[PDB]
């Protein structure tokens, strides 16, 4: 009888709060799949769309009569969810995939406007040599009046034209982003550059400023590693990339395979930190997998640095095999 | 034999945009007791609230059976900060818990955390403490009050407590307890809770040890070859991975003696791409060091790591 077909549904509960309105120290979040049509079921869990572990989470699966039911349960630290994260259940079915989402309810009183200005990447700056810079304004109020934003030189020179993007968010804010096209040279010889903001809601201007970082200089040092051969790691392998000893902290590092730069999405690459003496260092984590070095087995990681001699890069590869 | 009720309540989720759905049900559930005469009652601010507002049923699998009961509210009444208590009679004895909308976590900027303890402390030098930080405060009069409290009531000890105002003109509190050994272990919770005269409520944050899997995790060091004008320094780094959950302490030894801590640098636990953390360490020695003994080693403790909580592994400079 296929009338009786019954498709699946997707909610997610929670764990309470206390009678102070305060979170637990785990919070529990339950995935109910209420009475559907017996068949094979899958359930997986994902962290701001990333697979999570398996281990962290449970599935049952009971059938009352002639409709299943399915619940799977995760449990993260107050920690964590606090840090304002994204849980999705998603539910594959005959190969068909519904899902649903959850986070930490919102605060009852709004945030203030705020707004951030980038310098241009080293990247940018010396091997795509089309610098830009962008102005972020991030907790707007949408549907309110369109917000101004204004770019000027303190030379009084003029600017090129920008780009402009608004963004409705999930939390129901709004976004605008504005990049600007930069000179090389007008950048590379000290320039400042100043986004304004400006709203009739807003209290006051919000104005920022831009110029390439002073001080003294230093080019970087680069080393490539991979860990070893072991019966956990047979199919894949990790790569390590330690970049040292620069001046000053701005730096584009990128992984390379087989005439390919890889997604930046691919790898994990630390926050500058000091040397003990002269100088930042960050680490590079990529991990690769067999069918990749059976290609070519030649990984480089490359480090973009205005110091760098004599075409702003340094780079070492490794191998992972023989 | 005999396994007594216990309660607790589950509530409808906000969406991925931190959005209140447009009613909310509460969901008080009784999971395996032993059977026996049950009622349900839901309470608003104390006050039983009509028969029809909730429907109750019991089911039973082997020895033991399941009650739970559903509650529909407006998400204007939930909203309004009343409480909701579930009330449990079984046998003819009452077992009660309560639930209201989760209060803000940023009230007026403020940010709050709480930590664990660090590996080291816990199961190394068998001190373990835990640290709740205060951010954001308004230099204002009136001192911020920070209280420590156990979930089960047991007492804790006196902390430490320190306000310095920052170059940004906000003020941070600190506080520091010092917690029993076997006591965190066996999986006490401990809840810091602070009041501020400006704030209109207090804020509280709870830590407990993790309930997840464990693994232990796996530590690799590797010396960097000499670079061209840098005849008398190299460095050695250390890549500690795969490991659950993510608190983990790294120490360097040389000569069979510990490094003081000011002389590397360690990251912040980061995911990998399937299960578990990374971490890495960073060290610089000079070549007095290496040639008096030529023997470096980067040393993890972690709760999973058998058989007493430490990998390690050693490199050398030749
Ligand atoms: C409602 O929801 C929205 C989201 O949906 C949410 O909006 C977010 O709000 C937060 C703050 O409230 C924003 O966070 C800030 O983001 C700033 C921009 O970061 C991006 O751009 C950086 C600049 O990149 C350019 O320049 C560099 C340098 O030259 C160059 O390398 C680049 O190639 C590029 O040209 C970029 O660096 C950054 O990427 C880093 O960070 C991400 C995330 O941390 C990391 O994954 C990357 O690997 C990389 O390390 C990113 O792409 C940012 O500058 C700013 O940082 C300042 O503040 C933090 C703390 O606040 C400090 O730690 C830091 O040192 C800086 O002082 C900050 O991180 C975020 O961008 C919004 N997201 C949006 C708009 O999508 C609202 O908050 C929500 N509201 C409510 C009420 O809930
Ligand atoms: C004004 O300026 C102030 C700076 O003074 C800004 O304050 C900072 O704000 C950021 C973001 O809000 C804070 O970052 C947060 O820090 C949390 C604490 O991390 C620190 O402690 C961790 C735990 O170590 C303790 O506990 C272990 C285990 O018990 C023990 O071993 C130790 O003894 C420690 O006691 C460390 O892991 C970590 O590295 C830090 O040391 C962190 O957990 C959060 O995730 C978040 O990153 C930052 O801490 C604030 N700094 C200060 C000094 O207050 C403030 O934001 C500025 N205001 C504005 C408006 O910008």
């Amino acid at each position: 009888a296929s009338r009786d077909f019954t498709p699946p549904t997707v909610k997610i509960l929670q764990s309470s709060c206390d009678g102070g309105g305060h979170f637990p120290p785990t919070i529990q979040l339950l995935c109910l799949v209420s009475g559907y049509t017996p068949g094979t079921i899958q359930i997986t869990w994902l962290e701001d769309g990333q697979v999570m572990d398996v281990d962290l989470s449970t599935a049952s699966t009971t059938q009352e009569g002639e409709l299943a039911s399915t619940q799977s349960e995760l449990t993260l630290s107050q920690k964590h969810w606090l840090s304002d994260r994204t849980y999705t259940c998603q539910v594959t079915y005959q190969g068909h995939t519904f899902e649903d989402s959850t986070k930490k309810c919102a605060d009852s009183n709004p945030r203030g406007v705020s707004a951030y200005l980038s310098r241009p990447s080293p990247f940018d700056l010396f091997i795509r040599k089309s610098p830009t810079i962008t102005c972020l304004v991030v907790d707007l109020a949408p549907s309110k009046g369109t917000v101004q934003l204004t770019w000027s030189r303190a030379s009084g020179k003029p600017v090129n034209h920008s780009t402009r993007k608004e963004e409705k968010q999930r939390n129901g804010t709004l976004t605008v982003t504005s990049t600007l096209p930069v000179g090389t040279r007008d950048w590379i010889e000290g320039e400042t550059y100043q986004c304004r903001v400006t709203h009739p809601h807003l209290p006051r201007a919000l104005m920022r400023s831009t110029t390439k970082t002073s001080g003294p200089r230093a080019a970087p040092e680069v080393y490539a590693f991979a860990t070893p051969e072991w019966p956990g790691s047979r199919d894949k392998r990790t790569l390590a990339c330690l970049i040292q000893n620069f001046m000053p902290e701005d730096i584009s590092v990128q992984w390379l395979h087989n005439e390919v730069q890889l997604p930046d999405a691919r790898h994990s690459t630390t926050q500058p930190r000091k040397t003990k003496g002269s100088g930042f260092f960050v680490f590079s984590r990529l991990e690769v997998t067999r069918a990749e070095w059976e290609q070519k087995d030649e990984f480089i990681c490359r480090a973009v640095h205005e110091a760098a001699s004599p075409s702003q890069t340094v780079q070492r590869a490794v191998s992972v095999n023989p």
